[PDB]
């Protein structure tokens, strides 16, 4: 039975709640705070552990830092820091290593990528992406590696490119129907997702699926609530949408996607709404 973990986010200043939802019986759990307040990071999980990822302070700072949180002993601990800072990171994870994808360093826009490997504390830079991207949503699939939408400094995206890992490249996918920085972009039924973002004048509530074979994105069921900087994962088979901002609030509803009915419902509140949480189930 594992659990959603959200860690730090963003409401007034930036947070250092670490909370874990219970979708068999709906209950919160308050976990041990973050050493560093941070909002736009990204959380995720290796070898059962919990690792948080670069973000922002809000003195006021873009963060480099990796943390590491064990649930069975309910202790963060500091590990090697990136090369770069990285505030509104995408991540994802590869064969136990964790991938650091662009994000934002004051007006630095990154598009380099390092690599991290736990079994050493050791970071190593891998091929530069073709778009610099903030705010871009990472998905793994099929040992291919997903930076999707964001903002490049200029315009957001809605472009989306692929990393081979054996070749050390990366190559231009489908574009999406929507421009999208700060979606929730996940990995479901051998799709990925993306949920909500930016679209350059509103948050969306939009939701498409890209599908491999095909290389086409297709709309599915909305959202209930528009939002963006919106945390994201999968659990036993469904995607949880948590917080986000929604243009004037902060919010705490979190959406639940059953892709056999094509149907959101909300199923419960964070204990208070927050936006730019790092998420990630264990
Ligand atoms: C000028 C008229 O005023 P306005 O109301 C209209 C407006 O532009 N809204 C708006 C537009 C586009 C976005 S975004 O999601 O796409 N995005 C930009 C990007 N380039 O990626 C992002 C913005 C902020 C982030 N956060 C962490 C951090 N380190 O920043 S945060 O969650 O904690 C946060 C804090 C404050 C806030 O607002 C009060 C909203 C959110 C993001 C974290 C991850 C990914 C993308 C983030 C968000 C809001 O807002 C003025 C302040």
């Amino acid at each position: 039975g594992r659990l959603i973990y959200t860690a730090g986010g963003y409401f007034r200043q930036s947070l250092s709640y670490l909370e874990a939802y219970n979708p068999s019986d709906g209950t919160w759990l308050r976990l041990a705070d973050l050493q560093v307040p941070r909002s736009g990071l990204a959380g995720c999980v290796v070898g059962g552990l919990l690792y948080a990822v670069g973000g922002r302070n809000n003195g006021n700072t873009d963060s480099s830092a990796l943390d590491c949180y064990n649930p069975m002993t309910n202790q963060w601990s500091p590990c090697a820091p990136m090369s770069v800072p990285r505030n509104r990171i995408g991540v994802g994870v590869i064969d136990g290593h964790i991938y650091a994808v662009g994000g934002s360093h004051g007006c630095i826009h990154h598009n380099s990528v390092e690599r991290y490997e736990p079994e050493r504390d050791e970071w190593h830079l891998v091929a530069p992406m073709l778009t610099r991207r903030i705010g871009v949503g990472v998905a793994v699939l099929n040992r291919l590696l997903y930076a999707v939408g964001g903002f490049d400094g200029t315009n957001r995206l809605n472009s989306a490119e692929c990393y081979y890992p054996e070749r050390n490249e990366w190559r231009m996918i489908t574009a999406m129907n929507t421009i999208r920085s700060g979606a929730g972009v996940c990995v479901l039924h051998n799709c990925i997702y993306a949920a909500g973002g930016y679209d350059g004048q509103d948050q969306l509530n939009s939701v498409e699926r890209y599908d491999v074979e095909t290389e086409t994105w297709t709309f599915v069921a909305p959202m209930k609530h528009r939002r963006s900087a919106l945390g994201i994962t999968v659990h036993q088979g469904r995607i949880y949408v948590l917080g986000g901002y929604d243009g004037h609030t902060f919010l705490d509803s979190v959406e639940c996607y059953d892709p056999d009915t094509d149907t959101w419902s909300e199923v419960t509140r964070m204990t208070s709404g927050r936006s730019g949480v790092g998420v990630a189930v264990t």
